[PDB]
Order: structure tokens, then C-alpha cells, then sequence
């Protein structure tokens, strides 16, 4: 966590000068629970300290997200390794792809894999929502994932994997492509 030193495994979007800059922030974001003795690095950063700064109040999503880039028991959660692997998903040259796995992981929260198809089809439409739909755009794409829900079969299997359903949408539709932050 504190130091730049012992087997960061991160396969990422990020470059040496990108890495050392989210260093200073994951530093910035580190010391009110472990104030000045620096102590428990792979365990902190936790909740109660991204809950610490004014705009993670009402978003919705702050502990979905949190629990997507670590996490599992509560307080031991986002280390320095996890802390560039997250915002490497959001990074503006990272895949498609990665970007529409990250809002899947948002959907299927308690750990296993299999959503309902209700969250599958509100995970489509929470991006083609944001990336610029009208009423005439958001049914062409529903009539497009009603084709989709055809050959990848709904019906019979009730609760699904995305990742066939996300192979299917990085064909086109839609804000996938630009699911990102400015670091």
C-alpha cells in the first residue's frame, strides 16, 4: 500500500509517471484510520476512508464498486495492486470489453456469477442510458438485446453468465466504449 517496493502484480493501462500520480492519491486517500503509524498496507484502504471526502455521500454504487476492486471481509479491502488494477478498467485506452465485464460485477453482487436476466438487461440499459439514447434509439437497441436473448436462450435458463451476453454487445451498443475517468 504505502510503499512502491514489494510484488505489484498489475497487468494495466497505465504508464510509470500515470502510476507514481494514483500513488499520491491512494497516499492522499491513505492515513485518518491509520493516522500517522503506517501499519496494515494489504487491509487498508477501507469504506469508512473513501467514505471520507465529500461526493462518496449519495452515489449508490461507492461500496459496489469498492467490493468490484478488492474486496470480500469488511475493512481489510483496496490495496495499492487493486488500487491501479480498478481505475486501469476506466482508463481512456482500455477494451470495451473490460469496461462492460466491470458493469456486470456491479449487477451480480453477492460473489457467484448467475444474475437474472431482469439485471442483465438493466446493466445493457444503465450504459445505453448514459451514452446518448432517445426513445427511438433506446427500442432499437431493446429489439436488438431481444435477438441476443434468442441464441445466447433466456427461456429455460432464467438466471445467466454475461460473459457470453458481453462478447454479443462489444458488436455495438453502447457506452462500454466510454465507461471511463480522467486521471
Amino acid at each position: 500500500s504505502k510503499e512502491l517496493l514489494a510484488e505489484y502484480q498489475d497487468l494495466t493501462f497505465l504508464t510509470k509517471q500515470e502510476i507514481l500520480l494514483a500513488h499520491r492519491r491512494f497516499c492522499e486517500l491513505l492515513p485518518q484510520e491509520q493516522r500517522s503509524v503506517e501499519s496494515s498496507l494489504r487491509a487498508q484502504v477501507p469504506f469508512e476512508q473513501i467514505l471520507s471526502l465529500p461526493e462518496l455521500k449519495a452515489n449508490p454504487f461507492k461500496e459496489r464498486i469498492c467490493r468490484v476492486f478488492s474486496t470480500s471481509p469488511a475493512k481489510d479491502s483496496l490495496s495499492f495492486e487493486d488500487f491501479l488494477d480498478l481505475l486501469s478498467v476506466f482508463s481512456d485506452t482500455a477494451t470495451p470489453d473490460i469496461k462492460s465485464h466491470y458493469a456486470f460485477r456491479i449487477f451480480d453482487f453477492d460473489d457467484d456469477g448467475t444474475l437474472n436476466r431482469e439485471d442483465l438487461s438493466r446493466l445493457v440499459n444503465c450504459l445505453t442510458g448514459e451514452g446518448e439514447d432517445t426513445r427511438l434509439s433506446a427500442s432499437e437497441m431493446k429489439q436488438l438485446i431481444d435477438n441476443i436473448l434468442e441464441e445466447s436462450d433466456i427461456d429455460r435458463d432464467g438466471t445467466i453468465n454475461l460473459s457470453e451476453f458481453q462478447h454479443v454487445i462489444s458488436r455495438s451498443p453502447d457506452f462500454a466504449s466510454s465507461f471511463k475517468i480522467v486521471l
